[PDB]
């Protein structure tokens, strides 16, 4: 049944993203791999993160990846090169959402940050839930987030 | 900027889904709540699962929810009533993917199951991975799965 053969990682798969004919996979050792789904070949080994990558988003040749060390990176699928620099969080990334040119990230300390992928500038910043963000949904300038304390919050982004 | 205020759940949020102006939330106690983004009111308390809900998919008025007891449920957003029956998995649901009228579910035993939401029929039933399925991507009849042993597989369906 297997369409192609992928080598996988030397550690647990923690994040997955799929756009056009390219698969991006992240693992608990910080590694990120880019695969061609038409041939099964490994396109490139990304620089990865210094920590387990916890979230991936992949849209229009642009990948956003987050790690347990709080880093959020925005890079070009074709080269793995960083397009822009984000400050990230001082806590592990627990949720990522990517819609239009906006990245929303959630962290274990409850903070939620809104980034512009064009410039990397922090558009919106707050402490959010003050409880680990467990789920993020971002659609049509509306962010819906959930936390470990049971709260569900809705933010308009504009 | 903060649109509405939602009561939330009495336990930790484990899954979120958002379609049109409706939010579906699932919690560690098995409860599933349906919210109206506009008014901010609680639309209904779904029957939920007898286990912690681990995954949520919400698309075209149809919600697919999975739980740690291995149950996958397909129900209508407006009423909460189950439309069809899925026999589910024998271990915990760990990943859900919903594209067109197909649901792909991955479990802690590594099994990957493919369901038709119109009939509830099990379309495909792979052994999948030798470890827990940790990620699923489903697009254009192509399934990409990842597992805790580091494997990544691509399935045509």
């Amino acid at each position: 049944q297997e369409l192609v053969s992928l080598e996988g990682h030397q550690s647990a798969i923690t994040a997955l993203a799929f756009s056009k004919n390219i698969v991006v996979s992240g693992a608990a050792d910080g590694t990120i791999k880019v695969w061609d789904i038409l041939t099964g070949q490994l396109l490139r080994d990304h620089d990865g993160h210094q920590s387990e990558v916890t979230a991936l988003q992949f849209k229009d040749n642009i990948v956003v990846s987050g790690a347990k060390d709080g880093t959020v990176k925005v890079w070009y699928i074709g080269t793995g090169q960083e397009l822009v620099s984000l400050e990230g969080h001082q806590s592990a990334i627990t949720a990522l959402a990517f819609s239009k040119n906006i990245v929303v990230s959630g962290a274990a300390d409850g903070t939620i940050k809104v980034w512009d992928i064009l410039t990397g500038q922090l558009l919106r910043d707050h402490d959010g839930h003050q409880s680990e963000v467990t789920a993020l949904q971002f659609k049509d300038n509306i962010v819906v987030s959930g936390a470990k304390d049971g709260t569900v919050k809705v933010w308009y982004i504009g």
